[PDB]
């Protein structure tokens, strides 16, 4: 599914991301926009042979099992395909683990480079939340 902006904000809010580890909801929506273009189905191979999955481009090196990243972990205890679902529950839950892991939302390169230090509240402007 390709979310609309506010639709994603609503979904991430209901699943508990707003202010999660101190990151306002606009940070999460912004991250999703530049990670996946709000597309739950997005996949992108990494140079090390891992792949990033779903609305928040969660990486099989650490966080999910895709069957083809040798020597990786699965800290979210999920198949990576769980992260491509139109229902974002798995993605959000996994994102909570990631952001709790010491590095905050720096774990998402698109967040660091396109959202961090910007007016991320813009990403939830207009939304009924
Ligand atoms: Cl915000
Ligand atoms: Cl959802
Ligand atoms: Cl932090
Ligand atoms: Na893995």
């Amino acid at each position: 599914k390709v979310f609309g902006r506010c639709e994603l904000a609503a979904a991430m809010k209901r699943h508990g991301l707003d202010n999660y580890r101190g990151y306002s909801l606009g940070n999460w929506v912004c991250a999703a926009k530049f990670e996946s273009n709000f597309n739950t189905q997005a996949t992108n191979r990494n140079t090390d042979g891992s792949t990033d999955y779903g609305i928040l481009q969660i990486n099989s090196r650490w966080w999910c099992n895709d069957g083809r990243t040798p020597g990786s972990r699965n800290l979210c205890n999920i198949p990576c395909s769980a992260l491509l679902s139109s229902d974002i529950t798995a993605s959000v839950n996994c994102a909570k683990k990631i952001v709790s892991d010491g590095n905050g939302m720096n774990a998402w390169v698109a967040w660091r480079n396109r959202c961090k230090g910007t007016d991320v509240q813009a990403w939830i402007r207009g939304c009924r939340l």
